[PDB]
């Protein structure tokens, strides 16, 4: 069954989070935008194979949006790896699998360097490397406009604008909060952070994805790095959000990717 | 200055070719529609940097039509290449730093791989090693179809409509009659042809490109090989038509690459 709830971590982080399944662990970590309850779908899909599945909104989004101003601020990959761990600690999960996208992505790898420990492997997907064009401003208007602005973008690069609608009114309106809160804290410093050196890569297995119908140049230099890395990398129908747009899909590949590290 | 000319080669095939400048040669391959038109606005560009630059229409398409069926049925990269090779010959071009998109990178990858004398340096854009889901059977539909059909896909991979639009009605009265011949004879053996191995891509410099609006898996094999085997890859603004919908950047990116091997 799936639960819900809260649980208020040592760092003043009043987490949501939502737990399915039984089995070794599986990590979903949200992007940006931090609202988990776009892993809903693909949650039961995973955990009816075997596995139990995390997933939570991330600190001062949606419904974990109470948490002290710092938690997200000049946010980097590491830190929150420093906060995940935590939570991680508090729910007993010692190794995990671990999913992320966009800073999500960035959370993974820099759990891959710096806490090795703990994860299986990890399934980043589309890294921000640099700063898009069409978020260099996005903190410069007014926060209604960036809610404007971020939600049509964000429809636009779902990989399916039906699925996307389709996360219904109560998501839509929590990220709406989201979005500002997210273009003060996110963009600017999580790309420059992006723990993608040689040193980063090769502590624990890594599957690289990037999205299928995503523009080349988005996530190009993730795709290069992994080549000459000498990870595996590929492509996940969709664009931004997998999850979303093509849960089945998305379920089967953390699946298989999963549990062949499995021993 | 701009010559333009026909010639009719010991293979049986009338080709139609157009020249301009001196210096160091550049030869622009087409992609798979053959028609040599689209370089107009870049082919005066590079000319004025020093460089003879020469392009011509493709076997059996547009005003190179008059050839032999043999020429554009089961077509590969390397017969592409022969054809190619005995044109060069024929118009007294030694080596060059050749230019080519889609079959045309196809080409060059033969032309580097078995005619590395004749190369000072190659640049594929888009070389197919599968095929799209789209073309999967449109060489088992019918020739008004097919012309509806490609002429459609090939205005939305454009890069750039206006511009594709602004070709010119001639262009696309050419460009539909070649439609179906491409489609009969080069989709389903170009891609198993494509000349992308360890063995192919190391006898003389490459410098690899892909659309920076390309969706990421069209082209995703072609960035991993480069990357894998230590290729110069990145990408150029556009789609598949960069010369098209890009003039200034594509003419750009040829002199610069080409300079690099000068002298």
């Amino acid at each position: 069954t799936r639960t819900r709830g809260y649980v208020t971590t040592k760092d003043g982080i009043k987490w949501y989070y939502e737990q399915e399944g039984s089995g070794p662990d599986v990590v979903l970590i949200p992007d940006g935008l931090g609202e988990c309850q776009m892993f809903d779908k693909p949650m039961s899909l995973i955990a009816s194979n075997g596995f139990r599945v995390t997933t939570f909104d991330m600190p001062g989004m949606s419904r974990s949006s109470d948490a002290p101003p710092e938690t997200y601020q000049d946010i980097t990959g590491r830190k929150l790896a420093g906060y995940i761990i935590t939570l991680l600690d508090t729910l007993d999960i010692k190794i995990a699998s671990v999913w992320g996208c966009a800073s999500g992505a960035s959370t993974v790898l820099a759990l891959c360097s710096d806490y090795p420990e703990r994860v299986r492997n990890g399934m980043p997907h589309e890294v921000p490397t640099e700063n898009p064009d069409i978020l260099l401003h996005i903190h410069e208007v007014d926060p209604a406009t960036i809610s404007q602005e971020m939600a049509a973008n964000s429809r636009a690069y779902s990989g399916n604008v039906e699925a996307w609608d389709a996360l219904g009114p109560e998501v839509h309106a929590r990220l709406h909060d989201n979005y500002p809160r997210w273009a003060y804290g996110y963009p600017r410093t999580i790309p420059p952070s992006a723990p993608v050196k040689t040193e980063d890569l090769h502590k624990v297995p890594i599957d690289w994805t990037v999205g299928a119908s995503t523009p080349t140049k988005l996530f190009f230099e993730n795709i290069v790095i992994a080549a000459r890395e000498g990870i595996n990398i590929g492509t996940l129908p969709g664009n931004h959000f997998p999850y979303v747009s093509h849960p089945e899909e998305f379920a089967k590949y953390v699946v298989e990717t999963s549990r062949k590290y499995l021993k």
